[PDB]
């Protein structure tokens, strides 16, 4: 069983089925190593990722599953050999605990790219064990993967930028889209979609918004800065933003035309797609073809960057527009995400409400 | 009435609606201007976009149509602003025949892809007329729309160049695959495939070719130099060359899997479409995020490059296989480029044959 596979008891809300439904589990986290640092989770913002997942909706889901990769927390214990992290150090885990380390993605710091990387939940860590994720008390990981939490930057607002918000950053410095005066559109104001705006303005782009909830428009131009929005389904709309983009971010979550994005490119633009539908998208090859226009993929980001992203963020006052749920709420919270109903982010208060859930 | 519409009188080879079927037709050409270049037909090489173009697969063809885009012939007249090609010189029109010259593609010698530019047949011209293509007798460009043909290089071989040519040159160029050491990929060994293999090889490159015709695979290996040939529908053997390729230039005139395509790109590989098929292909955004791969577009080239990608053709002992076809055997060919039965490249001898059918 999971609570006898390690040594340290833990409990979290798992999984046990494509049903998606969360409850109570009893399971347990190997001993703290020489290199490993411990820490009580204090907080965990919720990704669609963690509700693909339960939902099983790409068919890689193995039960019981333990979602949860946005963790920030507090030090407890660490290894002889840590050296950038002490106890009562406020940190947090990502969305990667470990990779090979000795390809060349590892050493270029993309341990995001490794055939071997590990991911922090719902994946086979070194020991062959179960991953379990952030929805959890406490947490261990590899000083390696442990993030360092600027002292300026809030527990709970904070969380989501360790996926959502390393997810976008990440492509907009690799792509070259970070650049002032340049034109760039972050499609789906959800989850990654508001952090990116965010970014893209800090970055001093002229940003626009592609959306299909119209009722976010507001919020989008005055609250995000967002020079434009457009909302997808209206054709004379955005056919009116006809290649006006040198690239766009798009992070929706579900299957979704491609033709209408690329009309918005200008010519030699760039499409990375960063969601994860759970099926096959549509690519016309002339809307590349006409204009040498690209589509690429983009997946979290290397340590080393991401901690760079949350330093960026804390210095500039990014955070992410948050919704504090309790650990009990988790089902409605999913459903609630599943239809586009968060002002943003749920980020879980697991310190002052995961215990009083065990029966 | 097409013939009345300019005033020297031209003959070739049109379809007047989408069942493809060509025959005689009578139409004409503007006068020679100032800077244009007049030369008689000698060969034109039959593209796969010729019989999309005819069949109207992209809905965009209007009749009569004349294709042909890979134009070759003698200078008969030259207008008093011309400076590099003379009476009796040897020269090649390729798919463009104008553009707006006043943005920054044009600028750029990126002709093709400028908003305004103007497709050799099926398009509308600087003078609002529509533009028949090279099943004709005589044909007539604008000096930057020349390509002077090299001394060493054969009329009938090298017309291909001019379409099929550039249009895995420029890719092999643009996305950095012009080099040894990079392990280029070439799915489809038809008219721009076994073309692009050579180009591939001359710049020093290894090459795997990706087809679905098993009775190819030698004539690749031994006579093009492929260093590997693969069977598209052969599970185990695309699987062994998973992750081993550098890019891969796409050339497949029709819908095909591209999953297996990711398959064989290394970690940031890249995709390059060159091929125009009728239907948009599936893009499962995994394939692209797992390892931040790319899918490119690319359309022939700029003038520039054109006429340089002839000249390192003909440094370098490069033409394509053809098989030269009289005019009246236009619906005969059609039919067997249809059915992938062209080894390699029909060339019309519209030197010889296009006026004994005029009746
Ligand atoms: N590759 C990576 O590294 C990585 C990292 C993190 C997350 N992801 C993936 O990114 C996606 C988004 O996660 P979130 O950002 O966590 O999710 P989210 O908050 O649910 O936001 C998705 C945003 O997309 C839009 N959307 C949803 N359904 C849509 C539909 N049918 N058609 C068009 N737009 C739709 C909505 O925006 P509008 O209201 O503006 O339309 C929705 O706000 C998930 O697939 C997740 O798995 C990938
Ligand atoms: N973007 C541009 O600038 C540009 C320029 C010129 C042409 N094109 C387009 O490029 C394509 C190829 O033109 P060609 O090179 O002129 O055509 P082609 O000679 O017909 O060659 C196409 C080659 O692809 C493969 N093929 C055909 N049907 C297939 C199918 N259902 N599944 C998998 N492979 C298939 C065959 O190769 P195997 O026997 O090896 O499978 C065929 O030899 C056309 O779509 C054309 O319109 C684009
Ligand atoms: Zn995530
Ligand atoms: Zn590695
Ligand atoms: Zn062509
Ligand atoms: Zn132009």
């Amino acid at each position: 069983s999971p609570e006898e596979e390690h040594p340290v008891k833990a409990f979290g809300w798992a999984a046990r089925d494509q049903s998606g439904h969360l409850s109570p589990f009893n399971f347990s986290r190997r001993a703290t190593g020489e290199e490993d640092v411990r820490f009580k989770v204090l907080y965990c913002g919720v990704c669609h990722s963690d509700l693909h997942s339960i939902k099983n909706d790409w068919g890689f889901s193995m039960y019981p599953l333990v979602p949860g990769h946005e963790i920030v927390g507090e030090v407890t214990e660490v290894g002889s050999k840590v050296k950038k992290v002490n106890v009562g150090d406020k940190v947090g885990v990502g969305c990667l605990v470990g990779a090979c380390h000795s390809c060349e993605s590892c050493a270029n710091d993309l341990e995001n790219y490794c055939p071997k990387m590990i991911l922090t939940y719902a994946s086979i860590y070194h020991d062959g064990t179960i991953t379990y994720g952030g929805y959890s008390n406490h947490m261990v990981a590899n000083e390696r993967y442990i993030i360092r939490f600027p002292d300026n930057m809030p527990l709970d607002g904070g969380a989501p930028l360790l996926c959502a918000g390393i997810t976008v950053y990440s492509p907009l410095k690799y792509f070259g889209l970070d650049e002032p005066g340049k034109h760039i559109g972050i499609v789906g104001l959800g989850g990654l979609g508001h952090v990116a705006v965010k970014f893209a303005k800090a970055f001093g782009s002229k940003v626009t918004v592609i959306s299909t909830s119209p009722s976010k428009k507001e919020e989008a131009l005055k609250n995000f800065g967002a020079d434009s929005f457009l909302v997808s389904r209206d054709q004379e709309q955005m056919q009116a933003a006809a290649g006006t983009l040198d690239g766009i971010i798009d992070t929706v979550s579900a299957v979704h035309p491609l033709l209408p994005l690329f009309g918005l490119l200008k010519s030699h633009g760039k499409l990375i797609l960063v969601g994860a539908p759970e099926k096959p998208l549509e690519l016309p090859a002339f809307s590349l073809i006409a204009g040498r226009k690209i589509v690429a993929g983009s997946g979290i980001g290397g340590m080393k960057e991401t901690q760079e992203m949350i330093d960026f963020a804390a210095k500039h006052n990014i955070t992410a527009d948050i919704e504090v749920i309790s650990t009990d709420y988790l089902n409605t919270a999913m459903e609630r995400l599943a239809k586009n109903d968060v002002r943003y982010r749920f980020v879980i208060d697991v310190g002052n409400t995961l215990a009083a859930t065990k029966p």
